[PDB]
């Protein structure tokens, strides 16, 4: 039974709300911090200063040196850091190692681009109580520094949207020696869930309130069982009365509806309103919380005799590190998260197979099994790309091995998955079996890559295999052996189409506290675990994605990597999933706003197990969840060791039969999904939007978190995820038309509205939006791969304009000669009765060299086009006119007129055109 430090258990979470409500209680707080204007200058896009912290009665001072920088992308960068840890003029305890320096290593982790100082940005102002600055955008931006007391103020279209330090909460724990009197009951050890934190540093939160004024909603902060628009953590009915926490865990059986962490956090919060956005990223891998109000502006939030209009505060507070913090001043949601993801990575190229259906559970017990249920999904026309084996695979729990008894021949298991362009993803987690006669664990204690205790010595303690060590994967040098480990001669019963599940990678610790390490373990660097607590998961994923680049000489390929614990950047890595949610309805429907939250801050990659992971779903709910499951970017199901089988051909009629629809079309969308994943690495776009992200300037949409919009496709989806609802209401956004992706019944024209839509078990409540074109594959196949050479269908979705655009990417799936414009990347545009392709970048067609992959795309070709919303002049009309690379053909169309609801729309057959040529189509 799981205890889980709350905020007054943390100490220096007591410490920062308890200093929050000094301040917000006292009269005429001010923070306590001042910039000396004489040491400030401002050249090439950056201020420096130091600000000095007033520590007591006397007016004794500490020095704090402040970088300002504004960044070419229009984005703004603070720093504060501590003058005395710089130069290395303190005193650890217990004659600890652990670094003085405040840790300044994210950067290096995290950052990937964006960093190029604006020579634009010029003092527009200043005398010496403050100085603004113009950046950005031609000079749109501004930023007020305040001197003393310290704050700053981020405007643009003169208003003020962000504030620093406007309530006076900075606090940057200086370092001080423990000596008793001539509340410090928090400063030193501290003790909780069986273990001592030697605390050697004592006190080094940084934290600070940053106020998103005339917001009131804000985004982002995942991994939390929560809302997509957050909460307040203050009290109140309805809200959390803790913070929200950032301190990856391993959290067993976590509840709905909670600040608590989970496996995985992102620091990265936007406040969205109509019309306007900006957002923060609070670079910091230590523990983090934050501390989320609403109301007023005035000191008593609720108070008379004052505007009404409402500021959204926050208050963040990490334990170690720089204070360190992004700012993004948009103007769109779409600006922000693109400005994000150029600083921190867009998503990675997937392997395309990983867009597929994925078939888990704990455990797969022999080759065998696998060969049996691989077998089974065939024989009930059950489409599915990878098979998943868990830690029983194992021998007693020692990775890069095999329980020989169970798994005979893992090769031939292989073998047969590869006959359907199958894959087979194996779990490999980050504890290291402390036995004998095991070649693994003794490189990693010879080669020093074991992580360390507080005094030095190799940490060990407890997980699956018992006794174990664990690897530092801050290491460059653990990196680098992992690598070794992966090969296919190494890693033997592996091959090409094997990839890896990491897992425990919070890290879980059985024994530890709050099943993770102690805070003051030791890494490489020597810094403690404490200021890089939320980076580990991160660490062991990269270590693992880079050994998948290259197993065998000549190989370069795209890894797949699922992780369980993530931070900003792990998008360039691979997947996540939500954890170990539950099998009940509750679950289902807090997927949606969890795998949303993913996406909108910057790692799309995301999904739930499908099915819930513990305990056993109804058949009902496992229904409804391959439906939602089938709009997971990571499309997954899963289950506990005590679970029953639920592979879905064992669910029965009618349930096996809804399933495998939902399957199909998954499979029939994945051009669309694999386009929408393309765009995610182009520019850090959203694989599944919110309505927020869509549509900024409708206001009604901001708290809504289910339902959302597909790629480019302008499909919206609104999956049931209430226990007996055999219909749904669907929020329509705009004026635009809205189809029925099934029966093309007209749901909305002309007016944003709550439409309601007959949805029993075996519907899928999906809808298309006027104005866009989407690609499919029609042909069911079996898997991914063998649909590569199949003829696309292309759906235009006409409203009142006749008008639409949307997109198509191909490319190998593997490779990366994508980097060579090896690709195919399609704009289809409907205008004035023609739709046309042409190459989405504007390339000239062989200045690329075709390679073999697009030589093999030759074959294949658009042979259909639906568009629904057909207008009226085309009826009567048999045929429409062809062009491509030259020749000119008629091909024949069914005009089908509206009836009752249902859309008129048209169809056209047998087009034969190639995929990768211009073509020109004339209707009417
Ligand atoms: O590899 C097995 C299993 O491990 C993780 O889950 C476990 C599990 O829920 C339970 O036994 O409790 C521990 C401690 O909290 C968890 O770590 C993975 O998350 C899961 O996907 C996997 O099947």
């Amino acid at each position: 039974e799981h205890d889980w430090k709350k905020c007054d258990q943390s100490g220096f979470c007591r410490r920062n709300r308890a200093y929050a409500d000094h301040a917000l209680s006292a009269i005429s707080w001010e923070s306590p911090y001042k910039i000396a204007p004489e040491t400030g200058s401002f050249k090439d896009g950056q201020y420096q200063a130091i600000i000095l912290k007033t520590i007591n009665d006397h007016g004794e001072t500490v020095r704090l040196p402040l970088t300002v920088s504004f960044l070419e992308s229009g984005t703004a960068r603070v720093t504060i850091d501590e003058e005395k840890r710089q130069k290395g003029e303190i005193e650890l305890r217990h004659d600890s190692k652990a670094r003085k320096e405040r840790y300044n290593e994210a950067e290096q982790w995290v950052i990937v681009g964006g960093m190029t100082l604006d020579k634009g940005a010029k003092v527009d102002y200043e005398d010496k109580t403050q100085m603004t600055v113009k950046y950005g955008p031609s000079s749109k931006f501004e930023a007020t520094i305040k001197f003393a007391p310290f704050s700053i103020d981020f405007k643009r279209d003169g208003a003020s949207h962000i504030k620093f330090n406007d309530q006076g909460l900075l606090n940057i724990e200086h370092w001080r020696p423990k000596i008793d009197p001539p509340d410090d009951s928090t400063w030193w050890e501290e003790s909780f869930g069986g273990n001592t934190d030697s605390k050697p540093r004592g006190p080094e939160s940084v934290g600070l309130d940053i106020s998103f004024v005339g917001y009131e909603h804000v985004f982002g902060i995942p991994s939390h069982a929560s809302p997509l628009s957050l909460k307040q953590t203050r009290g109140g009915e309805g809200n959390y009365n803790e913070p929200y926490r950032m301190y990856n865990a391993d959290v067993f059986e976590y509840i709905l509806d909670s600040p608590m962490t989970l496996y995985g956090s992102i620091p990265f919060m936007q406040a969205h309103r109509k019309d306007s956005s900006v957002g923060i990223f609070w670079l910091n891998a230590a523990e983090t919380w934050v501390d989320i109000t609403k109301g007023k502006d005035s000191k008593n939030p609720l108070a008379l005799g004052v505007k009404s209009k409402i500021t959204t505060r926050t208050h963040w507070f990490s334990e170690s590190g720089l204070l360190d913090v992004f700012v993004f001043l948009g103007p769109t949601p779409k600006d922000i998260i693109s400005k994000y993801a150029e600083l921190t990575g867009t998503t990675a190229m997937p392997q395309e197979f990983s867009l597929g259906y994925h078939q888990c559970r704990w455990n797969y017990v022999s080759d065998e099994d696998v060969k049996d249920v691989d077998r089974k999904m065939d024989k009930f026309n059950m489409p599915y790309d990878v098979i998943w084996l868990d830690i029983e695979y194992t021998d007693e729990k020692k990775y890069f091995t095999w329980d020989k008894h169970s798994f005979k021949d893992p090769i031939g298991m292989g073998k047969q998955l590869e006959a359907h362009g199958r894959k087979l993803v194996t779990i490999i987690d980050p504890h290291i079996k402390n036995t004998n006669n095991y070649p693994v664990v003794d490189e990693l204690k010879s080669k020093d890559l074991a992580v360390k205790t507080k005094d030095g010595s190799i940490f060990e303690g407890w997980c699956w295999p018992g006794s174990s060590h664990w690897i530092d994967a801050f290491n460059p040098a653990a990196r680098e052996w992992w690598k070794g480990l992966f090969k296919y001669d190494k890693f033997k019963g592996t091959m090409e189409n094997t990839f890896i599940w990491n897992a425990m990678n919070e890290p879980s610790v059985f024994n530890g506290p709050e099943v993770t390490m102690p805070k003051d373990n030791l890494h490489h660097g020597n810094w403690e675990h404490r200021d890089v607590h939320n980076l580990n998961g991160m660490t062991f994923q990269n270590a693992t994605y880079h050994a998948l680049l290259s197993r065998k000489p000549g190989e370069h390929r795209r890894p797949f990597v699922l992780t369980r614990a993530f931070f900003a950047g792990s998008q360039r890595l691979g997947a996540m999933w939500t954890g170990d949610n539950t099998a009940d309805w509750g679950y289902l429907k807090a997927s949606i706003p969890m795998v949303l939250s993913q996406g909108i801050a910057g790692f799309p990659f995301a999904g739930a197990d499908v099915g819930g992971f513990f305990g056993n779903p109804d058949k009902d709910l496992l229904t409804r969840w391959y439906q939602t499951g089938i709009f997971y970017p990571f499309f997954r199901a899963h289950a506990h060791i005590d679970a029953r089988r639920r592979e879905p051909y064992l669910t029965g009629e009618p349930y096996n039969t809804i399933i495998a629809a939902a399957l199909r079309l998954r499979y029939s969308l994945l051009p669309s999904w694999y386009t929408a994943f393309r765009h995610a690495h182009l520019d850090g776009t959203p694989i599944i939007k919110p309505m927020f992200y869509t549509h900024p300037s409708e206001e009604a949409g901001l708290p809504i978190d289910d339902q959302f919009f597909i790629g480019n496709t302008g499909l919206l989806a609104k999956p049931v995820t209430d226990k007996d609802r055999t219909s749904v209401d669907i929020w329509i956004p705009d004026s635009e038309v809205y189809y029925d992706y099934f029966t093309y019944d007209i749901i909305s024209a002309a007016k944003s509205k709550t439409a309601t839509l007959d949805a029993p078990l075996e519907k899928i409540p999906l809808l298309m939006r006027g104005g866009h074109v989407f690609a499919r594959r029609d042909i069911p196949r079996r898997s991914s791969a063998l649909m590569k050479w199949d003829p696309y269908t292309l759906v235009v979705v006409l409203g009142n304009d006749r008008k639409a655009e949307g997109d198509l990417y191909v490319d190998d799936g593997d490779s990366f000669d994508y980097e060579k414009g090896q690709y195919i990347h399609r704009r289809f545009i409907f205008d004035a009765n023609t739709l046309t392709s042409a190459d989405y970048e504007g390339r000239d067609d062989a200045s690329i060299k075709e390679g073999e992959w697009l030589k093999k795309m030759r074959t294949v070709n658009v042979e259909k086009i639906i568009v629904v919303g057909a207008p009226a002049a085309w009826k009567g009309k048999k045929t429409v006119t062809v062009e491509s690379e030259g020749k000119t053909w008629a091909a024949a169309i069914e005009y089908n007129p509206a009836e009752k609801s249902r859309a008129a729309f048209a169809v056209v057959k047998k087009v034969g055109v190639r995929v990768g040529a211009d073509f020109k189509i004339v209707f009417g």
